[PDB]
């Protein structure tokens, strides 16, 4: 009708989904197929002479910044809808989109893919290429952060589906977060992922299950679908049947609709990358590297490798690998503190698992390098041993994480390098601990075990290497100081007296090598 040519002739305000789904049919329609004339003619009819016709048709459309214009519009219409939710927090169900809104963006971003690739594939002939950079300087940003928006998403649906309480299921993203397989460079994933007993093997294996082989190839729209008039709009038809076809399902329905929004808006992306003169690193590395590293992106993660390891490095000797290695770091710092009470779903083989990883890690010296950035810039090896003093869990846990310090420390003694060195120093923030957490965990080993618990050679080997690593801090070459010592004598020395006096002495005969050395 001429209320639509008048409504979209000059500008195209107060669009709706609907209104962008019939906009972007309408204006590919118009544009070299042979629509323009019918249009015209049914124009002369209901009162339009031509003259006004073939103005409005030739105004109403001019092409490339039209899409680019519009589609813009729309991602910053989403991205501000979306931004009223910010933070890391669990999404429920209900604030994730409905179907219309994901293949409405679902068939934007597919125009807008389709269109910059005929314009670049055009744009490889001729010697000005470098006049289509500019009107990209926008999409790059707004895609960025509408991924990372729906990688959030896509990790909400797969948590809430898992009544399980909130706490555990923080616990259990902090476990997927660093899970995932389709990367070879992480090694714990697999493992941390299958240990857990029933709740995420059945459904996640139930998720990723889900194939979405029924949407159109990668370029399909140029080989199959070329043929016709218009080949974006039989491509969007297409994209549409498949988003359509997925509502019959029951168990699961918007996964196939959320991974292949995900693949499309990483590939978009990639393609932009390669097009865009303007290229910068830090938003696009950090808002990429979780998608290699996350199991809730798997699908995915293979094209988002493909596409940073041509701008970022080889993929095996550049800082990528680094990068990865930090990332893990990070993730087992985070889990191994923050999560260390027994109800948060996690089993003591995963935090024993990431532990013997991240030694692993720290043996070899390219690793250990990132191991003491990381402990240097935001890690605390303090955490792990305050970790223990957590009365909830066995002393398997406590054991393992003492002959943790052993290790690092017969590595310093043996093979001493500048990390290791200021890792010994790391450690003189015991003086900053409060009284009360370091008294509690000194009464954890320090206190006899009952004589009928299994723990008790656990407990003794435990003295042994209390005493080992105190005669590691004691010695001058250490640079933990002698302020730490002092302290430690004098948080050591009341409950001393006190086990003393009003106990039987268990537990003390082996006491003075402790505060003896201390004091040495």
């Amino acid at each position: 009708s001429k209320t639509y040519i008048n409504q979209l002739s000059m500008n195209s305000p107060e669009m709706s989904e609907c209104d962008i789904l019939h906009t972007l049919r309408w204006s590919s329609r118009l544009r070299i197929s042979s629509y323009v004339n019918w249009i015209k003619d049914h124009l002369i009819k209901q009162g339009m002479k031509a003259e006004h016709a073939s103005s409005l048709l030739e105004l109403a459309s001019t092409s490339v910044k039209y899409d680019v214009e519009i589609v813009e519009e729309y991602f910053a219409r989403q991205i501000s809808s979306f931004c009223s939710i910010d933070c890391t927090t669990i999404l429920q169900l209900h604030e994730i989109p409905s179907l219309q809104s994901i293949y409405t963006l679902d068939a934007a971003i597919s125009k807008v893919q389709v269109s910059l690739d005929e314009h670049f594939s055009k744009m490889a002939a001729e010697t000005d290429p470098h006049k289509s950079s500019e009107i990209t300087k926008n999409l790059l940003p707004a895609t960025l952060q509408l991924i990372d928006t729906y990688a959030s998403f896509t990790r909400a649906y797969l948590l809430q589906n898992f009544k399980p309480s909130k706490e555990k299921l923080q616990g259990f993203a902090a476990v997927l977060a660093i899970g995932s397989s389709r990367c070879k460079a992480n090694t714990l994933g697999p493992t941390l992922v299958q240990n857990l007993p029933s709740s995420v093997q059945t459904v996640c294996e139930s998720w990723n299950n889900i194939n979405t082989n029924e949407f159109p190839n990668i370029g399909s729209w140029r080989n199959a679908f070329a043929n016709d008039t218009i080949p974006s709009e039989s491509y969007i038809s297409a994209v549409q049947a498949a988003h359509l076809g997925t509502l019959c399902s029951q168990s699961l329905p918007l996964a196939a609709s959320l991974k292949h929004t995900l693949l499309s808006l990483v590939r978009l992306t990639g393609d932009l990358i390669v097009w865009s003169d303007e290229m910068n690193p830090p938003q696009v590395i950090r808002t990429l590297l979780p998608l290699l590293l996350e199991s809730s992106t798997e699908s995915v993660a293979e094209i988002s490798s493909n596409s940073l390891e041509r701008i970022l490095g080889p993929a095996e000797s550049d800082e990528f690998l680094a990068r990865v290695y930090e990332k893990l770091i990070t993730g087992c710092y985070n889990i191994l503190a923050n999560h260390a009470d027994p109800n948060s779903g996690l089993d003591e083989s995963i935090l024993e698992e990431c532990l013997q990883y991240l030694e692993k890690q720290l043996e070899s010296s390219q690793a250990r390098k990132a191991m003491e950035e990381f402990f240097s810039d935001s890690g605390e090896l303090v955490q792990i041993m305050m970790a223990t003093a957590n009365e909830n869990l066995s002393a398997k846990f406590c054991n393992r994480v003492l002959k943790f310090f052993t290790k690092l420390f017969q590595l310093t003694e043996k093979s001493p390098n500048p990390s290791l060195l200021h890792l010994c120093g790391s450690l003189a923030q015991l003086a900053c601990v409060e009284p009360v957490r370091l008294q509690a965990w000194l009464t954890r080993m320090t206190t006899s075990p009952p004589k009928d618990s299994d723990q008790l050679d656990v407990i003794q080997e435990n003295r042994q290497l209390l005493q080992l690593l105190t005669t590691y801090i004691v010695r001058e070459n250490s640079q933990v100081g002698e302020g730490v010592c002092a302290v430690l004598l004098g948080t050591l020395t009341p409950m001393a007296t006190e086990m003393l006096a009003n106990g039987d002495g268990t537990g003390f005969p082996e006491l003075m090598v402790v505060m003896a050395t201390l004091a040495s």
